């Protein structure tokens, strides 16, 4: 391990790619949450969440420009995912925890689903 | 400053894109230096590089699948940085330092700059 470690490069990287977002650079798909769409990253989707790794890992499902997920799904519970997977932080609320833990759950999001539980059991 | 900091979530992300590049998913362009290609994701080379970002950024080059180095550009030295980009870890030795650096400076990376500059002062 002679390598030299930089300890606030991933960071940074994720910092860029947040800006890239806020800019609407190279995003290449939309997720539709029943009235609200936002757009993102399919790697980053991907690098975050189970739900999307399993739909763009797939070659007939990689060129999809456009996702609906289930009607139940909170559009500001997916929001606050979709902030997190771009800046490591989470807007976790008593006023928000259930909506953000069903999101979570349905995105396969394990480490958000289990600070979500130890949020709760803190609670 | 009210958000839960998810200390591991950014190098998590940062494996999953590297893990993405390993397997070529969603990669959209080859960096040719000399008699090598180096297939990656324009968000990630834009998020590390002052080069990448100024070239891509602009809508007239955005779209562009090829980019070639100047040929005195070292193919180790731009692995090297390559890997640093995906994985927070520079492999920087007295044998390598120059072409390194000089990669680098071409590619404008300002804190593998510093680091290079550190480890000279420290040679
Ligand atoms: C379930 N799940 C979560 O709960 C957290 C977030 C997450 C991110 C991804 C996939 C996930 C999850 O679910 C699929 C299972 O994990 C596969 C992993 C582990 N074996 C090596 C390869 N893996 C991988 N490689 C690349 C990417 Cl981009 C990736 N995973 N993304
Ligand atoms: C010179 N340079 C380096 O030396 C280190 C790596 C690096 C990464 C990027 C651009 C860089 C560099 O040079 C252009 C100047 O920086 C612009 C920055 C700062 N003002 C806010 C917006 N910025 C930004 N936003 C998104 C991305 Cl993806 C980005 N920068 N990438
Ligand atoms: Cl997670
Ligand atoms: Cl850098």
């Amino acid at each position: 391990d002679s390598q030299i470690q930089f300890t606030r490069h991933a960071s940074d990287v994720l910092l860029n790619l947040n800006r890239l977002r806020s800019r609407d650079i190279l995003t290449d798909v939309v997720i539709v949450v029943s009235r609200e769409q936002f757009r993102a990253h399919k790697t980053v989707l991907m690098a975050c969440s189970g739900l999307f790794y399993s739909i763009f890992t797939d070659q007939l499902k990689r060129n999809l420009s456009v996702i609906n997920l289930d009607p139940e799904i909170n559009p500001e519970g997916f929001n606050i995912l979709l902030d997190f997977m771009y800046t490591s932080r989470l807007n976790l609320r008593e006023g928000n925890i259930m909506a953000v833990m069903a999101t979570a759950m349905y995105l396969q999001m394990e480490h958000v689903v289990d600070t979500c539980r130890k949020f709760i059991k803190a609670s």
